[PDB]
């Protein structure tokens, strides 16, 4: 793994808080804008992290943001990533509702599938595939973020299925029930993030709790067609709600779909 000199860093601003604490905005070298998580003393599960980081760093694609390094020689540990102008997506669509075109929202989409169609060929999970776990740069490309996070986290709100931080809107039933984790759970979030694209940035589930979220969705209930989305691209996103995951396309099957969409458009 890239072990980044500390010293390298300037610290700018405080891009707010998360699972693990603090994020800072900061430059590499003077010159290099980067994002900086300051690991909070507890939140982590840092000897696994630490042991299985490199996995991570050697993802690359432009459509992934990018970890590029980490800090381990002292606490809190630090990881730096790639610094995205704009934010997460879920703000974005919130922020710019009245500003989109349908053909923006299908790229959005196309940029995070070949995201995780690169991620699926790597056979490495995300985990908590949403548009808050998305990040878009200063002339609006969508890029993935957080990819395989999910599992170092210690808190056992976010990572039991029955605690009120876990990703029960974004998960497949065979998640609920089995915790059984796999890039066809990535493939449901997919299609729930698609939701939220073309919902521009509403909740899933809105009005209903977690659980009854789980129970309504495992005796069939499905995200409703936002009024953006053709019934073309409705077909893709539900394709991602198939009940057996063996069912559901891949990530490069997706792809493929919204390619075609995109040229017969
Ligand atoms: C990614 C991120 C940024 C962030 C924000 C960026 N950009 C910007 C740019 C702006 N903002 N954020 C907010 C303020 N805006 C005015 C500009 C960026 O480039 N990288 N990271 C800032 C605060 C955060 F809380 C997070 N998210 C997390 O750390 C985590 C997500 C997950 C998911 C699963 C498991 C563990 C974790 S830890």
């Amino acid at each position: 793994s890239w072990e980044i000199d500390p010293k390298d860093l300037t610290f700018l601003k405080e891009l707010g808080t998360g699972q693990f604490g603090v994020v800072k905005y900061g430059k590499w070298r003077g010159q290099y804008d980067v994002a900086i998580k300051m690991i909070k003393e507890g939140s982590m599960s840092e000897d696994e992290f630490i042991e299985e980081a490199k996995v991570m760093m050697n993802l690359s694609h432009e459509k992934l943001v990018q970890l590029y390094g980490v800090c381990t020689k002292q606490r809190p540990i630090f990881i730096i990533t790639e610094y995205m102008a704009n934010g997460c997506l879920l703000n974005y669509l919130r922020e710019m509702r009245h500003r989109f075109q349908t053909q923006q929202l299908l790229e959005m989409c196309k940029d995070v599938c070949e995201a995780m169609e690169y991620l699926e060929s790597k056979q490495f999970l995300h985990r908590d595939l949403a548009a808050r776990n998305c990040l878009v740069n200063d002339q609006g490309v969508v890029k993935v973020s957080d990819f395989g996070l999910s599992r170092y986290v210690l808190d056992d709100e976010y990572t039991s299925s029955v605690g009120s931080k876990f990703p029960v809107r974004w998960s497949p039933p065979e998640v609920l029930m089995y915790s059984k984790f796999s890039s066809k759970s990535d493939i449901w979030a997919f299609g729930v993030l698609m939701w939220e694209i073309y919902s521009l940035g509403k909740m899933p589930y809105e009005r209903f709790t977690n659980s009854e979220t789980a129970e309504h969705i495992a005796q069939g209930l499905r995200l409703y067609r936002p009024h953006l989305a053709s019934e073309k691209v409705y077909t893709i996103m539900y394709s991602c709600w198939h009940e057996k995951a063996d069912e559901r396309p891949t990530f490069k099957i997706l792809l493929s779909n919204i390619l075609d969409v995109m040229d017969e458009n």
